[PDB]
């Protein structure tokens, strides 16, 4: 059965709001306490909106002391912004804060406006992305690795604190390049995908190379992970649930060229919008919901990270929860 | 009156620990709930040993949740090892998550090891840290600021999220060098500065140009923060106390030669390195802890360093952050936390 588990834009109430954090606890709570997997958090700069987490480890550390059993995770590190060793010392903190709660994806970065903070990686960033998993996988584990010092002197360092899980869960960021899902299963890792820019036919032979590549590289394919970002926004009435969400998500998709044009050409405007929220959101009614889960489940999704924070109000949003819940039950 | 913080070097009991941060959350909510100001947390690397902090601003976000009033203050950020625009939005995240309590007290490094994290960065990194300053104040602050982009463009940026202060509460990290102070009062910052390197008297005088340089740049003397970090062990007997944290403190002391030789300076002893045997420097260390203890640290008994404190007030010092975690066993720190509050209650 399909893991049900939360994922944050990062979006808040207002630029100048006292209360930034309000719907990340209240939803986080309310999922750990609810058999809900993971909470996803992002990594966004620059921007008031959707901005609360320029870097996910340090709300991690947050979640980790408000919450009990639910996975802490980063829905992504953008790892050519940050030093991996970086990247190893602050999740290994929050894994040791939340006693292994912790897992990683991995995103290569594209705007270089966000590079204004590693000026000198953009170009070949997914190059140097594939190679910082490497070290933040080596560090992790314990192992020294070599790097230059401030001097020009070759040394030898371990990242401390030690993490608490011997291995660190990982996942690679993807839309729908199908040589990404293969370098995905050569390296064991999950892949964290979402149905904006790809359509569930296109999802699902991309899940089939992934599971594929997992096997030839001698991964038992249970250790596959994969994890899709889904608008989510739960009601009793069908009607009125969409209602509620469509000024929110649509005025998302059409606040740039290429996510207005991703979706068209993902489905086959109001258009567009209409064939998403069927096939490829889980906006609507549990029973609505589930024959998408349904859907998914069948292809070889492992995990839905059901996105609710894209600009529906948070009372709403927060009294939607159970209807969240019941859609979770529903799937078991 | 002397606020009292707790300080945190970054140890725990062992490597491998399940509980990493048993004494950083205990001495929190205790001093939380005990009239503390502020709890430091530091910035370290590449050793287990101090090693719980490799950035103080996600530990913080943390001890956020767990406490309601103290202040939630790094002792250091290590600017030049940091992309400022990150210290910025990391602490404005702890801004938002703890409701406007947090400090930050900057410094420079000076192990080019560290640098690892920024090998183009030594060197220069006296003057990175200034200039790394003034770009955290104008980004809290919500100014843009000008960065080249990944494609050698140059781009008007702000941070988010917003802070929740107006004003972020700042400090310089130093030792003994006057033209920090002075430099700290000529930004209206604070000053965080130690006695393991200089006398209490060196301190006053520190203290006295960076007091005058405040006011010389406009600012309110009452603006000044000057903060001292003390090794702290306190309990009822004063022997005892101090055997308890010989051996830790000591292991500590001479665990390099700066930290050596720094003390044996600072606590007026004659030796000379190059002659001294092993035999020596158990004599020597013994003597150097024994002053140290005295005149330099809270070790001892409520009594006993609240004399220590008066001396301190009367320089002018605002503010003692008291170093808990230098070693002794933590069952023994935790049961020494009211020894603790009752010397801040001898001196408010």
């Amino acid at each position: 059965t399909v893991q049900f588990s939360l994922y944050y834009f990062g979006n808040y109430e207002s630029e100048f709001s006292h209360d930034k954090y309000n719907l990340l606890f209240a939803g986080a709570k309310y999922a750990d306490q609810h058999g809900f997997t993971a909470v996803w958090i992002p990594e966004r700069h620059f921007h008031a909106f959707g901005g609360f987490s320029p870097n996910p480890s340090v709300i991690a550390a947050a979640i980790a002391r408000e919450t009990k059993q639910i996975q802490i995770r980063s829905g992504s590190v953008v790892l050519p912004l940050h030093h991996p060793i970086r990247v190893v010392e602050e999740w290994s903190v929050v894994d040791n804060l939340s006693q292994g709660r912790v897992g990683i994806s991995f995103a290569s970065g594209w705007n270089p406006n966000d590079f204004a903070l590693a000026p000198q990686s953009f170009g070949n960033h997914r190059e140097l992305m594939f190679q910082g998993i490497e070290t933040v996988r080596k560090l992790w584990r314990g192992e020294f690795i070599q790097v230059q010092n401030g001097v020009g002197k070759s040394i030898s360092v371990q990242a401390f604190p030690r993490p608490m899980q011997a291995e660190l869960p990982d996942w690679i960021t993807v839309v729908n390049n199908p040589e990404t899902y293969i370098k995905a299963g050569e390296m064991g890792s999950g892949v964290l995908t979402n149905l904006m820019g790809q359509s569930i036919e296109d999802l699902a032979e991309n899940i089939a190379l992934y599971r594929e590549s997992l096997e030839k590289h001698g991964y038992n394919p249970a250790s596959g992970k994969v994890t899709v970002l889904l608008h989510t926004f739960v009601g009793q009435d069908l009607e009125q649930t969409r209602e509620i969400a469509r000024q929110p998500l649509c005025d998302y998709l059409k606040s740039s060229v290429a996510l207005f044009q991703n979706l068209v050409k993902s489905q086959g405007l109001s258009a567009a919008y209409n064939r998403y929220v069927q096939s490829s959101a889980l906006i609507g009614t549990p029973a609505s919901c589930a024959e998408v889960i349904a859907k998914l489940q069948a292809i070889g999704v492992d995990e839905v990270a059901c996105l609710i924070d894209f600009g529906v109000n948070t009372p709403a949003v927060v009294e939607s929860l159970p209807d969240l819940n019941a859609l979770r039950e529903l799937c078991q």
